[PDB]
């Protein structure tokens, strides 16, 4: 269909707090090692004062921390979710279906992604590289999209409604029951990957 509204609102949510886009990619690369990430480590990678790392993370209210206050989850996460994101046999996780399509390009790694259809519980899997998706199972796999909302917890507002589905008709059947969701739309996983490529292209533009 036409996915500009989703690209627009995703970019605005990242660019709404200065620093977020510039912290996101280095943080995702660190989390992809599979270990908790300290604020001190992040400040050193960014060459930022600690107070600036703090102020950016303060606005990212969905950030997940461990017992030591290390970062363990920001889109990519060490804590188990419905979206399995495996790189180099390290099993990591993602907050939503679209995250699994976006991250490989940002971290420069190929991921074996797996989940379950949110309508039928059927297993779904695919391989996501920086440039392409392969081994899409089922081939007709679909994704739900909603419009992110201003100054809402991004994970309860967006990620929790962005699922994989076994097929577009299965997802549209599910979608008929959930019309209260703002801007709910069903797309193929290829369309969703294209949305991710457009997001990532604009994201890298706006980095320092
Ligand atoms: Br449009």
């Amino acid at each position: 269909m036409k996915l500009a509204p989703y690209i627009l609102e995703l970019l605005t949510s990242v660019n709404r707090t200065n620093g977020t886009a510039d912290l996101l990619v280095p943080l995702l690369r660190e989390l992809a090692k599979g270990r908790p990430v300290s604020r001190t480590t992040l400040a050193g990678i960014l060459d930022w004062p600690a107070e600036r790392v703090a102020a950016v993370l303060e606005q990212a209210t969905s950030t997940e921390y461990d017992k030591d206050g290390n970062i363990i989850g920001y889109g990519l996460t060490l804590r188990e979710t419905s979206y399995v994101f495996e790189i180099d046999d390290r099993r990591l996780y993602a907050w939503c279906a679209l995250d699994t399509l976006i991250f490989p390009a940002l971290i420069g790694r190929t991921a074996r992604v797996s989940s379950h259809c949110a309508a039928t519980g059927a297993p779904v899997s695919l391989t996501v590289s920086p440039s392409e998706i392969q081994a899409v199972e089922p081939a007709g796999m679909a994704v739900s999209l909603v419009l992110p909302q201003e100054a809402a917890d991004v994970r309860q507002s967006f990620c929790c409604h962005v699922h994989f589905f076994a097929s577009v008709p299965t997802a549209e059947d599910w979608a008929s029951k959930h019309q209260g969701l703002e801007g709910l739309a069903i797309v193929s996983v290829h369309e969703a990957f294209g949305l991710g490529q457009e997001f990532n292209r604009h994201l890298l533009q706006t980095m320092s």
